[PDB]
């Protein structure tokens, strides 16, 4: 697994505590050029400051709200003239509106919803579709879930439903861009402190039981996504696509 | 048997409706039926089917799904026309024609976000309003198709759209059954209907149950129904968050 | 309505059986039913029983699973003295209390092998015999539990026994689904029944469906029997290969 | 990844077309010492011959068959006097009766039934049980099955129900072994010209199905099992236990 003369575009790096940090960490280390993409001006200088600890020799940032069509189609266009085509793509991006994360699932509003789906699952269509065109000779493409997108876990409520849409997303995804040789399978990460964690209600509780009740007793960390990331990007997962690899201690397996 | 019971059904267009094949079976077993219909220019086509049941009274709604205030209204004046309801068949689901066929990966935002709006978050909002009319509990079933468990190609963004469906039930189900209200998915064979003209590959995949599954034939409007009489009534006590294949077999094997 | 309807009920050994809830389901319901079992004492509790249901007839034969011999010629007797059957509820299994508890990579391939042949090969079996009695087709269904799906502190042995009897199922759907006969399992929640009685952790497991499951609640043998009517009857046309969990919808939450 | 100082043991090697001598050139090329198990005397020839192609300074083999509680036990306590703790354990070990590999699933023999779950999937537990003992810091346990133990697949009759037992039989490891930290996972590869596939009825027409209609239009080979196997038998995949990765095109993926 060394990925000297492979670029890969990360999408959603806010702060050294983001999971797709962990992936950056270990590709980086692998000899991967990395291109990252941000939405919050605080997230590139979060990525200004990172980049201090890896060994890019320059700085790839580019600015994509993937609610955007327009910035998504000229975020990936822009990657393609400033370091050519790519090898893959790792899709570390979700949103959901803080209410929508506890009490009733039964009570979400449409917009909550929708909003949901748009941010955390069809911008993985629409950028397999844009970052296609920089991987004329095939490629991989990661995107991040949790089991709470195959299982009803309390508090996750819409971001459960729209890592059921991401996870569909993937094998559709797998089966239409299989015979150009491009690659889509899903990471289900196990619970890890991040900024974005702390808006999920119940989050602690969670991590707690998975320590108490998952097979190796022990919560999972960013690196060890990393891990995983590098494998399913990579010629060692030449024949896996449409997958689904739970990194998560075993949670998955048990009930 | 369900006298004494009330359920209303969406999604009914013609004569070969899923929904009409389970309208046939509850109104076979003795259940006051209601019925939600999409657009003004389809009343007097169910007015038309309902001839052939035997419901003294023919209760019809207008519900585009789309919007909260019609679901919200439409099911208000249910509970004041017909009082607490028992259950719900949702039969409805949507997409553009050209997002059922070619390349997934060029479906659009608006095509994409369309999908789930009609065919998975109104199960959320109709649970939601239907459960005002449920004190005491009881049954809400969506219509799924496996293509929400694998990728099927031509199912496309409808795929998509079942999967969060899928999931849809099962939150629904965690959330509502402290209320005594159960939320099931039957996911049915393929069936020739006036939405499946829309499908790429649709005829081929017809031949290929008959030939692929374990019960070598295809399956209709009527067994899906049956099913949905069972997880409507008490006999599936005890069942939720559950997705039924109604499918020949098909969904087991490979 | 199972008037005129034959079912062969396998495992009955007192009261608190799972398939003594069937029992009482489809003698409710109307159907003619013969029962099978291994122990002596079975045969006592079943004859006992028997007072409870609308049988006018005993049709008790023992049949140890464990024999080729006894299930041939029992489904051969059953033949002669009640002609075709309907269907066949199948709740059989075992495994040695050591291998119901403690480490499962300690489990001997003697205690590994006897789950296998007892609580999996044996429907394989059952099913070619049972064949025989149903030249026009029929329901077959065996009882499964969630730990065949996932590992489950202490039922060790058991849930690969349970894999491999969901499996099982999923293989005679397919073989047998041209002779129209479908092959279901239900996944049944836990219930206080003489087997339970030896699982490790058994009440534990009880009280956390309480706290957890969307009803909030456990199941009991007679919410298995109505799924069973379900599964044995007309009603689940177009169904096989299939699991059905009656389980207050543990299965679907994490 | 990188595997110097490691050590595996691997077991099913009949042949030059074995999937776990994928596995071996895999492990082989990556740093690590291999230990060999095998049942037949003409495999142990096979694994003389093979062993040229491989970087191996030493021959490791030793006869295991796995119905025999004492070889098992036997085997192993002498790999460890031998090579002393080990990294873990590739299981490639099936067995049916051809009687019971076409035509009528319901028609299968108690003998054959209980043949096929004793060899292809008991063999695990008690290999793990034994595996164990050298693996007092832990390690990592893969296990290959086959699709036909998810669902009903045409032919395949009793090996696809003991397949089923064998990925039950991942997971309960997982859970009880995870405290120790060893992981176990299995491998779930799609259709391989091996010698035992010869004897599975219909194995050409799946062949070519998946050539027609899996995601990446192509079937795999073993060497695509190996490098899944590197992954899993390696620290690339910590947090990874109970897992079952399809390498077979996405097939598992699509209906
Ligand atoms: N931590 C966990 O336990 C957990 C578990 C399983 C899966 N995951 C998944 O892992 C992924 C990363 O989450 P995380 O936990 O690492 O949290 P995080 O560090 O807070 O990252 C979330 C990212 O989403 C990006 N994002 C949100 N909306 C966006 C938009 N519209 N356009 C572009 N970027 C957008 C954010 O960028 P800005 O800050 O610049 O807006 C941020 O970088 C997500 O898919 C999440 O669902 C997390
Ligand atoms: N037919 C199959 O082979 C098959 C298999 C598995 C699952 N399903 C599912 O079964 C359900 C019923 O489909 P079907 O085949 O019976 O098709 P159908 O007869 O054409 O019915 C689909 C219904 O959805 C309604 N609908 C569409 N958009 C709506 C909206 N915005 N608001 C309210 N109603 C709306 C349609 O109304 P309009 O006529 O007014 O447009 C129609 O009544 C769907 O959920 C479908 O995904 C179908
Ligand atoms: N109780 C639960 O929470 C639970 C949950 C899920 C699934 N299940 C399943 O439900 C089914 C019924 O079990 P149960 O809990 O109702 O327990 P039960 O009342 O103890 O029934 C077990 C039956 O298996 C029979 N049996 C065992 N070995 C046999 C053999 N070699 N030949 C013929 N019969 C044999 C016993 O007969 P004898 O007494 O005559 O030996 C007994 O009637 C089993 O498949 C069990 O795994 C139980
Ligand atoms: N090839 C495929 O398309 C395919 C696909 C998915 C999964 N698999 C799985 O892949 C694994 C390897 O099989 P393969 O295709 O590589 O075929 P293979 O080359 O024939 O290897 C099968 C191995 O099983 C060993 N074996 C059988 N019974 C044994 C026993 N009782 N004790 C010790 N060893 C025993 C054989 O050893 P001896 O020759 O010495 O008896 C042989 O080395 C199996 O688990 C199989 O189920 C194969
Ligand atoms: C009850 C669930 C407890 C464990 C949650 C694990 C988790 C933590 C963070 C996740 O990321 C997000 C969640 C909501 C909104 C945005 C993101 C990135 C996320 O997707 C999953
Ligand atoms: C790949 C071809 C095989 C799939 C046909 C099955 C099917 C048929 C009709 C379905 O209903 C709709 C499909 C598209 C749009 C709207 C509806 C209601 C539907 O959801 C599923
Ligand atoms: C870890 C505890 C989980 C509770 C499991 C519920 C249960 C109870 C009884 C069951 O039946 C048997 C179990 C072992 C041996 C024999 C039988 C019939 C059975 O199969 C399942
Ligand atoms: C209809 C089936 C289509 C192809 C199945 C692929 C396969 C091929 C060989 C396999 O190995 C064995 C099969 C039977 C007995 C022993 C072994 C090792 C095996 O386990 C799986
Ligand atoms: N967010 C709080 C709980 C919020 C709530 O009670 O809804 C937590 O992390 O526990
Ligand atoms: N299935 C065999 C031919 C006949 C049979 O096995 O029933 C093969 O293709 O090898």
């Amino acid at each position: 697994v060394n990925l000297e003369n492979k670029t890969y575009v990360i999408m959603g790096i806010a702060n050294k505590r983001s999971i797709a940090f962990g992936v950056a960490k270990v590709l980086d280390q692998l000899g991967a050029k990395l291109v990252f993409t941000y939405r919050k001006e605080r997230s590139r200088k979060e990525l200004e400051k990172l980049l201090e600890q890896l060994n890019q020799p320059e700085a790839h940032l580019y600015q994509i709200d993937v609610q955007s069509d327009e910035e998504v189609i000229n975020g990936f266009e822009q990657i393609g003239k400033d370091v050519g085509n790519i090898d893959g793509v790792y899709h570390s991006i979700a949103f959901a509106n803080m209410e929508d994360l506890r009490g009733r699932f039964s009570e979400t509003s449409r917009e909550g919803f929708l909003l949901a789906q748009d941010i955390s699952s069809y911008s993985l269509t629409i950028v397999a579709h844009e970052a296609k065109k920089l991987m004329p000779e095939g490629g991989s493409i990661v995107a991040t879930t949790y089991l709470g997108g195959e299982f009803a876990v309390q508090n996750y409520n819409v971001m459960g439903v729209a890592k059921a849409s991401l996870e569909a997303n993937v094998k559709y995804l797998a089966l239409d861009l299989g015979p150009d040789n491009i690659r889509v399978n899903a990471i289900s990460a196990g619970p890890i402190r991040t900024l974005s964690a702390k808006g999920v209600g119940g989050f602690n509780t969670i991590l707690k039981e998975i320590e108490e009740r998952a097979p190796l007793k022990r919560n999972v960390d960013q690196v060890e996504v990393g891990k995983t990331a590098a494998y399913l990007l990579s010629d060692l997962s030449s024949g896996v696509t449409g997958e689904n690899i739970h990194v998560d201690s075993g949670f998955h397996a048990i009930k």
